Parts: C-alpha cells; sequence; structure tokens
C-alpha cells in the first residue's frame, strides 16, 4: 500500500524454495538440464539470467511501476545499453548539463559509431520541440542534474517524445523511487545509478533499468545478453538488501536538507544556493508536482577555492570523496573534481565557479550536520 | 619460473598493508580523499579502479606476459569491449565458426553501429589476405573453435596483422594462459571468457583482457570507464582463486581427454572425433607448435539425435548444462542446443550434424570418465 | 556527537591502506610475516583476529562506550563465551523468563560442566540479594524479557553486584546500544544477538560482546581463540553494514510500536499487552530512567489458539517466521513455537496463554502496520 | 567411484530448485513458515540449520564415509564441540603432542569444568590401555601428529576404545579424506580444521565434524545449537568450493613431497627429516596400512635459530606464516612460533630444536620447490 511497505514486501525477495526471507546469493553461471531445453525454473546461463539478479530486477520494477527490470554492473552500464537501442544515423536529445560520464559515453564512445547527440537546455521544454530532427529517435533526461539541480518538466517531456515517436528515458537516480516515478508520467525507460541511494551504502557499483513497454523490454534484454554489462549475484544482493532502507534514509536526508539550506541561505558567508525546494528555484512548481520530496544533493557557492578547500578541512563530519547517496554526508568542489579539464571561462559561464561546493547530504544528525557546516563556514 | 609456480606466486594477490596471503574483497564504491586530488593508493571511483578487480588484472597480465590487465562482467562484454576500439565505417575479420554470442554481438548490436563484418576460415592465413579491406581494422580468432576445434595459426595471423595494419585479437578462452600465450606470438590482444576455465568452478560470470600495447591499453580503459561493464569485486576474487589451481584441473582435465579420445576413436557407435590432438586434424602441426597442451573440449558424432539423447540420459559423470571448464564434465548436443536456428541444411554442411555431441572434460578421475562414456556408448 | 552521526562516524569502518569509505572484507586465514614474530598490522592468524571482525568490533565497542569488542559466530556462541569465565562449582543468578536457547545452554551444557545455575525475579532487585551464595560469581539479565517484556533495573543490579563481587552481565538485544547503555549503568559486560536489530536485514547470525574492563577483556579474548566461536569476515561486514541504518530503524519501529499498542488496548478481541512504554507495566519508570526508547517486541493476548491462529492467517504485512529486529513485521505464537515443551498448565501460570501473540515490529509504513493488524483482529 | 569423482559428484551441492550447478549461498537468519510448524524444507532458524551449510556437512560425510556432517566456526570449535559430549568428572586420553590449541582447550578450558586429560604417547597403543581409568570415557589422537608427525594406530585405537566403552575421536586434519578415513577404521567421530587442506585457499577458517552414530550425532547437534558455534553461508560455499580440487591439490603436494624428501636426506647442511613415507620413520608401516597417501607437512633439522631464518630469508617460494594446507608452500620455525612458551630444555627434550624447520608442501611446481630448497640449504 504505502511507499514504506512496498519497499520491504513489494518485488520477489524471499526464496519460495526453502522460505528463505532474503534471496539467495547464486553464486552460479550454469544450471542442470533434466532435458534438452528442459528448464526446472527458467534458467540456463547466469548471463542471460540469475535469480539473484532477476530478484533485484523484480524490485526495481515494481518500485516504478514498471514490468521489467533489467541490473547492470554500473549505471553507465545501463546508460549504454538504452543508447544501444539507437542504430548509426539516429539522434539524441540530452539534457545541456547531462552527467559527465553520460556526456562522456554519448560525445566520445556513441559519436564513434554514429549516434548523433544534441544537448539542449530542456528547463524549457519547447526547446526538445525546436531541436527534434527528422533523426531524432530518443530524449534523455535527468531531474534535477547535477551540479546546478535544473529541473525538467517530466510529463511534458513524455508527451512532446510520444507525439514525435522518441523513446523517452529519464535518469530517476537523484530522487529515486521513493520520490518520483517517471513511467507514472508517460516515461519509456527509466534508470539508476544504483551505485548512489539505492544501494545506499557506498559498497556497490551497480545500473538498474524498468520499463512497462514489451518490446522495448526484449531490445534491452537482447543487448544486456549480446554485450554483458550484467551485475553480479553479490552485487545484486546487496542492492536488495540496502534498497530496504532506502525511504527511512531519504526521509532523514531530507529532514537535513531542509534544516541545511535554511542554515546556508541566512549564512554570510554564502552566496547562492542550487536545490528544486527553493522557491526561487526555477521550476520549483513543476519538481513539486512531479515528485513527493527531494534529493539530498545541495550545491552552494562559498567565495573561492581557498574557501572551498578550508570548509572542507573544517567539517568533521562532511566527508571529501567521489560519489553521492552514501550514509555518510559527502563533500566535493565540481571545478576541481569533475570540471576542471573545462577551460576556467566556460566553467565560470555555466556557474561552476571556484567556491561551487556540491554536498550529498547522509543520513547524521540532522542538528550535527547543521551545526558542523555552520561553524566550517564561520570560520570564513 | 614454472607455469604452476607462476600461477602461484604471479601478480598481486597479497595485502600488502595487513599481509593478507589472500586479495581483500573491497566491497566498496568509492574512496577518501586527504586533499582534493591525492588519492592514497591511486583509487578515487570503484568503476575506474577497484583493489580486488586490480588484483585480478594483474593477474590475467602476468598470466598472459603482458603489461594491462582488464576485468569484465562477461567474456561478451570484453569482446564488446574490445570491438570498441573501432569506428562506424571500420571492418573486423573474424574466424567463420566464431563464437555464437560472438557473432551476435557483431552482426546484430554492433553492424547498426556501422561495423562492417566478415567471416573467414583461418584454417588457411591466405584467407585473411584475400579478405583485407582498405577499411579493415581488426583480425579477431579463437583457435581451436567451438564446437569443432579448428586450429588457426596464430603467429602467421600477427604478422598478416602487423603488415597491414590492423588490431591482432586472439580469443583464448579454450587453451588458457596454461597452454597457449598469444601475446608471445606477436598478438595485441588476448581475452577470455573467464566464465569458463580460469575461474573453473561454474560459479563466475566474467570476462579477461591482458594487452602489452600502452596505447591499446589507455582506449580500452577509456572504453571500461565509459560504457561500464566492469566485474565486481566478490567475482574478481573468486577468479583469482578460481586461478590458482588452473594448471592442476588443466593437466588432470588432459590426460582424461587423451584416454578419452583413443576410446572414442576405437569404439564402433562413434564416427568422427574433432580435436586438435589427433594427428590428422588439420593444422594438428601448428597447434603443437603454437600450444604446450588441449583444450578439454571435444566433439564427436553418433548416429543421431535418439543415439544423443541416449548417451546423455546413460552416463552417469557428464552432466547436462551450457558452459564448459568446469569442474564436472559437461555433455551438449549443438545442433539442439546452441545452434538450433540454423536450417537443418546448413547444419549438416557446416558439421553440425544431428548426432554431433560436444563433452567439456572435467576433473573427476580419468578411468572413471572414461569407463562410463564407453558403457552409455554401448548402450547404443 | 548525537547518536546517529555516532552510528556513521563512530568506530574504525574504513580502509586507511586504500582510503576505501567501507571496511574490506578480508577473506583470509593467515598473514605474511616480514620476520618471524614481526607482524605488519598485528595480524597472524584470522581465529585470533581478523580485520573486518576487528572493524564491527569495534563498533560495538564504540557504540556501548566500551574499550573491548568481541564478535562471535552467534548469540548463544557469545553468551557461552561470557559463561566459560567462571569454573565448575561456581554458581550464577539469571532473571527467571530467560531465553529459551540461554535457559538450555546453563541448564543442559554448563550444568554438565559444573555450573550451578538459578532463575530468579529480578523485576525486585532484592531478590538477587537473597540468591546470592558463596558460590556465585555472575549476574545476568535481559532487559526486557522475552516474552512478556518483564525490565529489571540495570544500575542497581550493577551496584548489588560490585558489592558481592560478581560480574554483572546484560543481554542488551532488545533494546540495541541506540536506546539503552548498561556499560554507562555500572555493567561488567554487555552482549547482544546481532541476528536481530543490529545486523537488521534477517541475514546474519552473530553474536557482539562490549567491556571495558581490561581483565575480563582479556580472558574473553583467550576464551574466543581457544574454544573459536569467531564471526567470519562476510558476516562481520554486513553487519558494520547494517549497523549504519540502526538508529532510523529503531525509530521507525519505534513509531510504529506507540500506534500498535493505541490500537490493541483499545481493540475489544485484545486482552492484555506487554510492552515497557505501558504506564501500568511493572517497572515502567525504571525502563525510562535507564533507556530512551523502546523495543520493537510487543506482546498481547487474544482469546485462543484459534483466534491466534486466524491472527496470522489474515493479517498482510506480518509475517510468520522465528526470529525479530527484521525489516519485516514478524508474528509469532510462543506457548506453540518457544514454549510447546512446556506442560500447559505451567505456561497458564506463567502467562504463555494460548493466544499470547508475540508481534516483533518492523520498518513498514507505521498507518500500514496499524490498520492491517487491526482489520485481522476484527475478523475476531 | 573413484576418490577424485567422489569429490566432484558426493555429497548435495547442487541446487533441486533452479537446477544451479553451485550450492546457492543463503545469506539469512530465518525462513517462512506456511503454517505454525510447517517448514518448507525443513529450516526454520540458521542457527539451527543453513542450507549452505548443510551442503558442506552433507560432503564432509560423504568424503568420510560416514552418516552426519556438522560445520563449525573453526577447528577448536569442532574439537570444543566435541570435547562437550563428557561432563564433569570424565576423563580423556589424548596423544602427548597433541595440536597446541587443543591442548590448550582442553588443559585451560576443560580442566576449569571438571574434565580430566592425560597425555600419552599413542604410538604405542598399549600405553592407551594402560592409561584408561574407571572414568576416562573418550580418546582423542591426532594421526600424524605436528611438528614431528608420529604415527598412531587408528584401527587398534578404535578396537581398545570399543572394548572399553570410550568414544574414539580422530583428528584427521593432516591426511584429509582423500587418504585416511578413521570412520571406516571404527572410529566414532572424525574431525577436521578445514581452516587447512579442505578449503585449501587459506581465505575460510573452519572445523568439519563426521560421525554414523546417530546418538553421538543427535547429541552434536544439540551442542552445536546450544553453544553456537557454527560456520556462516558464504564460508561454507568457499569450503565447497575449495574441496572440488582436494584431489588434485593433494596429489601434486605429495608428488612434491616425495622429490623434496630425497633432497633433504641427501643434503649435508640437514640433520633429521621427520616425516611418516620415510621407511625408519616410526609406524611407518602402520601409516602405509591406514592411508593411501601422506600429509604436506614435513620437518627437518637444521643447525641452529641462525641458519632456520636464513633459510626462510633465502627460499623464493616458501612462505613465512602460520597455518598449513594452502596452494603457497608454507614454512616456520616451531620453537620460535609455536613453542617459544616451552622452557629451551624441554623443546630440547621433546625435540623441537632450534633449527627444527616446519615446511607445509603447497602446489608450486616440483622442481621449483626442490631446487629453491636446495638454493636455500646450499647458502647454509
Ligand atoms: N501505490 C503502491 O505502492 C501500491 N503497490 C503497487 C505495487 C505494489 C507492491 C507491493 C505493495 Br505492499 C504495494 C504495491
Ligand atoms: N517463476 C519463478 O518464480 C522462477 N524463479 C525461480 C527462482 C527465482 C528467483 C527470483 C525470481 Br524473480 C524468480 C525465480
Ligand atoms: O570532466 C568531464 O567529464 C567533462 N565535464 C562534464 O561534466 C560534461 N561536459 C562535457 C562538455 C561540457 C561543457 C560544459 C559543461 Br558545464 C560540461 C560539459
Ligand atoms: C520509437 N518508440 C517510441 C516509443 C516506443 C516503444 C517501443 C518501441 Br520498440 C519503440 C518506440
Ligand atoms: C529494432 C531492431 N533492434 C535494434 C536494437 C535491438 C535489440 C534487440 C532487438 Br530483439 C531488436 C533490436
Ligand atoms: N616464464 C615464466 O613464467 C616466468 N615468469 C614471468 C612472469 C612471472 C611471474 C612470477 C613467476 Br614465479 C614467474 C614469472
Ligand atoms: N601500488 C600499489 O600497490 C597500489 N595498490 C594499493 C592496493 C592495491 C591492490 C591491488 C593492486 Br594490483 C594495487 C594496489
Ligand atoms: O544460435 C546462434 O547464436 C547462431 N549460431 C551460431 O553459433 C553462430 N552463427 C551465426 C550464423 C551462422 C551460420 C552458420 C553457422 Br555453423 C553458425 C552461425
Ligand atoms: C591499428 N593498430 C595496429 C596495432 C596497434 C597498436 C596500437 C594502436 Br592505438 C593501434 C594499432
Ligand atoms: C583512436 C581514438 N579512440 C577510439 C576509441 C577510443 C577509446 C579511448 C581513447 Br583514449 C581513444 C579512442
Ligand atoms: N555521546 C556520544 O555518542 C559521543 N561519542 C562517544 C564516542 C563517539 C564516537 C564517535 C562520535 Br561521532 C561520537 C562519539
Ligand atoms: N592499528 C591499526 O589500525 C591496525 N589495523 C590494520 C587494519 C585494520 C582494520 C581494522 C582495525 Br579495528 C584495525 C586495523
Ligand atoms: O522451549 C524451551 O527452550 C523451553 N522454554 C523456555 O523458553 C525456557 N524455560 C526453561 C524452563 C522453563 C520454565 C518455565 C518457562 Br515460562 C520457561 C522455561
Ligand atoms: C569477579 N569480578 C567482578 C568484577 C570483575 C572484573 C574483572 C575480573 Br577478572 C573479575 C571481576
Ligand atoms: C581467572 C582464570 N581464568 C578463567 C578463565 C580464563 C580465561 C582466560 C584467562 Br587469561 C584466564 C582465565
Ligand atoms: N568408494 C567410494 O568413494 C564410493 N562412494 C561412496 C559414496 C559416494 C558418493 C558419490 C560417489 Br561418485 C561415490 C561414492
Ligand atoms: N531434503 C532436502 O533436499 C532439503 N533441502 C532443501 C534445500 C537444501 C539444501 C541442502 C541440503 Br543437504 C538439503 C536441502
Ligand atoms: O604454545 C603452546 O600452545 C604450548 N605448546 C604446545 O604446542 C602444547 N604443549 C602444552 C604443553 C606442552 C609440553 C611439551 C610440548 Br613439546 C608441548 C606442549
Ligand atoms: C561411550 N560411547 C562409546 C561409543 C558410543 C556411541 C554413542 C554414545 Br551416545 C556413546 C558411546
Ligand atoms: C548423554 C547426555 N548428554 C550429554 C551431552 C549431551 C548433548 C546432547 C544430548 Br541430546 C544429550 C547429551
Ligand atoms: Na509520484
Ligand atoms: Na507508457
Ligand atoms: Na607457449
Ligand atoms: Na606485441
Ligand atoms: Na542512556
Ligand atoms: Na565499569
Ligand atoms: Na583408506
Ligand atoms: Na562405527
Amino acid at each position: 500500500s504505502n511507499k514504506k511497505t512496498k519497499l520491504i514486501h513489494g518485488g520477489h525477495t524471499t526464496d519460495d524454495y526453502t522460505g528463505a526471507v532474503t534471496t539467495p546469493i547464486y553464486q552460479t553461471s550454469t544450471y542442470l538440464q533434466d532435458d534438452i531445453g528442459d528448464l526446472r525454473q527458467g534458467y540456463e546461463y547466469s548471463r542471460t539470467a540469475n535469480p539473484t539478479r532477476s530478484s533485484v530486477e523484480s524490485v526495481i520494477a515494481t518500485l516504478e511501476n514498471g514490468k521489467h527490470g533489467f541490473a547492470f554492473s554500473s549505471g553507465v552500464a545501463a546508460i549504454s545499453a538504452v543508447v544501444m537501442l539507437l542504430d548509426k544515423g539516429d539522434h539524441i536529445i540530452l539534457n545541456s548539463d547531462v552527467y559527465g560520464g553520460t556526456n562522456r559515453a554519448l560525445t566520445k564512445v556513441f559519436t564513434r559509431f554514429g549516434i548523433e547527440v544534441d544537448f539542449v537546455d530542456t528547463t524549457h521544454t519547447d526547446s526538445i520541440v525546436q531541436a527534434i530532427r527528422p533523426t531524432t529517435k530518443m530524449l534523455f533526461i535527468e531531474t534535477p542534474s547535477n551540479p546546478l539541480l535544473r529541473v525538467t518538466d517530466i510529463k511534458k517531456s513524455a508527451e512532446i517524445a510520444k507525439e514525435h515517436g522518441l523513446i523517452s528515458v529519464v535518469d530517476n537516480t537523484f530522487m529515486t523511487p521513493y520520490y518520483q516515478n517517471p513511467l507514472d508520467l508517460g516515461i519509456d525507460i527509466v534508470l539508476h545509478s544504483a551505485t548512489k541511494y539505492l544501494g545506499g551504502h557506498s559498497d556497490v557499483v551497480a545500473g538498474l533499468v524498468a520499463t512497462s513497454d514489451d518490446k522495448l523490454a526484449e531490445r534491452l534484454a537482447f543487448i544486456s545478453n549480446s554485450t554483458g554489462g550484467i551485475l553480479g549475484p553479490q552485487d545484486s544482493y546487496l542492492l536488495v538488501r540496502g534498497i530496504k532502507t532506502l525511504g527511512l534514509r531519504m526521509e532523514q536526508i531530507n529532514r537535513s536538507v531542509i534544516e541545511i539550506i535554511k542554515m546556508l541561505q541566512a549564512h554570510p558567508a554564502v552566496q547562492q544556493v542550487f536545490h528544486p525546494s527553493i522557491e526561487s528555484h526555477l521550476n520549483h512548481d513543476v519538481h513539486m508536482a512531479q515528485a513527493d520530496g527531494h534529493t539530498g544533493v545541495i550545491a552552494f557557492e562559498v567565495k573561492n577555492t581557498e574557501s572551498a578547500k578550508q570548509l572542507i578541512k573544517a567539517t568533521s563530519y562532511y566527508t571529501l570523496a567521489e560519489s553521492l547517496g552514501a550514509v555518510e554526508s559527502l563533500i566535493s568542489v565540481p571545478a576541481l573534481m569533475t570540471h576542471a579539464s573545462i577551460p576556467a571561462d566556460i566553467r565560470a559561464k555555466e556557474g561552476i565557479t571556484d567556491g561551487l561546493v556540491r554536498i550529498s547530504v547522509g543520513i547524521e544528525d540532522t542538528e550535527d550536520l547543521v551545526d558542523d557546516l555552520k561553524q566550517a563556514l564561520d570560520t570564513l
């Protein structure tokens, strides 16, 4: 019924045979056949299907109200599988500030295979309509985006995509199925870096894909079986396990996010704050209309590089590392860590200033995270 | 020094920090940075590099006398990564009876990205020379091949590839680094389905790639990081562990292979036997010149489908399942299990008769495997 | 600082060497020595010490404000290790309704080794004073107890134990270190079945022991190394991982517990309810004084066996299985599952009626758990 | 039929449900019940029984020709469980040079519980007959023993034990079920540190017990369930996996053992060599009559401590670490590492000289191990 209950009881995460209340880990590559072609339970080769992976696939399908789930060895493997629904000569529209790994896969791997790519600012959906070519076959959006949390209208993107015969795809990593369900809004395919919130514990690299479309699912299965970027059984198990606490973790993260944003907006050493909960944020109304909560990623400006480094050194509970969606609160400086290859002037123009800090809020005590960040800001 | 010693002491499979005599399992996605950019031990994100995966990568690099190792989520993910060294418009020569999954990846995924593919019978290397187009960039060979164990001259293929500016690739799955080292013979890239002999225990799906070429390695690393078909840490650990007994397993398998072949050639219910150890096998001399032993895969003809099914039912120690390189001896009928989509007449023309049986010899007692197969054949 | 923060940042759960933000899994039995006796990082044999186990041991030591942690293969192995601090001829006082496995270990294993056992109702601590013999060496209490949740004054028990030279032990399983810290109240040794709340996900069987006493710790280490009931590295890792969400899980469980108890007290088909939050519960004041929250175990009476079985069948979100502290809400009937060997009349006298139901509240949605249990009760 | 076949096909190591050719890893603590008491497949709580552990238990039962198998968290936990078949006042006869951990468990833990212990030199079985008291209930022998490889007549010990009403126990760690089957010779209980040869890869700490006696098995099950030193599922899986190559590993180890002993007997820097294959070794005939091969543990004398340390430093392929039965060849100096607490004069009297070296032969190349040890000895 309700979400926290569905997290526990939705999908197949028990063993029908023994009754084990957790999914067994099928550390196996192949399966006995009783007669040639006769498969006891539908399994014949683990690359094609593995029962632990099938369990996590059913979880993501259930959580996104889809029919089909697919587990990949990483988020970018999920993205690559989805892009491989296209042919040489096909064209993709992506939101212009799409994830660096996504940008790099598309512009440096798949353009060598004749996939044409255009980045457009989808915060105004009519941009999509302008960018559509006769060869356009896919519309790929993250919302909210990294690191400035730009919001894109999911329902309108789905309508545009249906009208123009496009496969619509949403990278729902930042929101998780707990707050935002793109398939409910008309999108064809939803994907996740389960490396982030879903696994939740910084100990799995994994991607998950869900869809309700039987032909898209058949094609995704074929691509998974042929290019073989499958998630292994141990990681599938740890994914199923981490997802159990998704709702509790996201809700704690959200309480902390609200309070941290109040602090940041009040602090003199902080200039701009980027997060879809702020009412002056572009498409705040759209986000509230398509999501029931918030990502834990917040970005904000301090003065310069020296202040950002000082902030990192002075916090006790914000940890300097890559990635997001940990139980630990994570801190980073995009201009130095994710966007350093970009010329300084283009970083400035895009808003990636030297003192732009990104925090990923964890599940520590709210008052501790607020006070720690505030005292560190006070050292500026 | 000697191979069985190198299997134990080659590569990095201990923990420098604690002294643990086995590789720790780094079930982790991200790593603390002491200062922005400062990585304690070179790790920053597990998709990019993980220390357990790095350990198995160093093992395969060492075993193939290469400089660089790469671990993928499956053999076909390794193959796909290697194929992605090419661009739209490039052309690949493969041996004509290449592995079904390889055939399907190339002809159904990568041809949609403009990769051009030609299958040629490489048992005569001048066929390669005839097939070379101005657009040809890669030469990809398995030797021996599945299911008829056709042998291709590795050294001559490497020379042809160097002369014509081609990346040469060998799928060394069937022989393993224990018996055949293509990089020693001039090949650019060697790959494996570690799902088979290397893991050895039917409990890992994995691919491994090794090369000595720094620029090819840099490109492979970039492809791995961008398309993300990485092997996870638990599977990397089980791979390192299974490789320890590779030499013992392969040698037992070889003793059994020799004796089983004597039996099969003597038996009246068996027609043709396919294996590179038989002196009348095409390129027997070539195989002996480029390998120090034999694959455990043998194929042989019985009369028809009914005799093949009876053979399977009557053996006590040959197990009906997909895959090869298990500790168990495996048995299959290609015409029904791997080549059933092919019209009957083309199967006959290629030698995939209804009574063509493939066995993958395991590590059971030699006399037991010989006697069991013989008594089952006697029931025909 | 605050508890939810300490759960994340307390103890050693990262890799100092690589910076991995999670504890590496040292699936290893032995360690290189650089010179005879020279241990790189203090490890020499995994039974004696393993770095993943050491990590979980430091977590439990930190969470209980102790100095020393010990991880065992199960809760009853932890209990057995602690009991083995005694000699033949020594005497133990336990609370009279102690856990069945504990009762059985003491009365059927350790009495054969000359350990003398007396069960006393410790809800009045002067009972302890009466039961003390010249040979008494240990006082062992659970609070609250199973299945009727009897509360024992921890601080007074510790004082009595100090005055009389007794080792005091608390089985803190039901409360967890998140709500109750017996070492802070003078107790010598605190233990847990980490199989329940601490692991939290029904996928580890494990025991944990913490103490601040250096000589007790030395003796426990000696017993662990000699009788060898050690927790393995994979289970230690899953324990560390499950503990991260302990606070979030316990707080959700507590919100649901409060609401479920309101429902149960109002319902006509329910007679008595047993839980330390009810103000008429014996030693309610004591529990509130020594704990900051509540166990998720509740017991309550329906009419008879048929009503209890009907309750189980009619609930959608209460699962029939053994154990407690899952993410799933669990339901059981003690008179049939844990106390069936006891004669019916003695069960009645102890309050284990045929319609005594025990629920272990999970982390499902509060309103769903309340409504589901209520509609099931309405079917009576 | 034959041993190498039985290693592969004996016991239950597949999944009946899916057909998985390896035992699934049941990382689980509890099991759904369909009705109260109704267990789908006989499982209800993982401490009591776990299906992965049950799989490894069936393997050890099969390999020792017993009926019942038990997996413990370590070898010393197996030993402790077996000793707990006794009561206060009972008496045990052990062989006088029994394993240090065994000696310490008995003389420092179980004597505090009133178990009486006598060490006797069982190389003459009439010593047992002299040592038997009216209170003696158990006879516990290792053969061959550590570090001097003393051999005890198993069949005669079993007869003596039957005549006098004693439970007979053999620690069969050094020989493995591959070469020596004490239950076939009348012994009641056989146990192993599976930490050594059976796991075989230095990555599991585990104990295994097998018996054919239904009442002894019932008592062992009760002790396991009450004191809880159970092996976890991941370690049970790695045990099942390592056992597959037991025969191949032991046979390689034996070839190397024969050749190394020839070298050692010929070398001038080596005095005495201890191994049951040497024909002048005490009870050589007995060992050959009760075993089909040899342990990989060899001990031999060099001049002094300085020569032993030099030997260790000069070998390339002998690794200094604790434990035995690795794939690596291990080297140690008992007088410094396992027997250092013993006064020097008593070490001399027992034969534990300062230059007594113990090697545990691994699976490296035979010629490499011989040559490496010989060149190191030549540096003396
Ligand atoms: O480091 C990386 O992967 C590159 N950086 C990115 O994240 C993605 N990206 C690619 C081109 C480009 C232009 C402006 C901005 Br703003 C971002 C851009
Ligand atoms: O089932 C499969 O994947 C198809 N079969 C194969 O294995 C590969 N393959 C693809 C075309 C083709 C023609 C003749 C022969 Br012979 C084999 C061929
Ligand atoms: O099944 C079991 O293990 C036994 N039952 C228990 O839980 C523990 N126990 C042992 C004696 C005894 C008397 C009254 C009550 Br009330 C409980 C008792
Ligand atoms: O270090 C240890 O655990 C002690 N040493 C041992 O291995 C066992 N042991 C115990 C008494 C004793 C006397 C002579 C000899 Br020889 C060995 C003895
Ligand atoms: Na919604
Ligand atoms: Na739709
Ligand atoms: Na060679
Ligand atoms: Na080369
Ligand atoms: Na408190
Ligand atoms: Na104290
Ligand atoms: Na024998
Ligand atoms: Na017997």
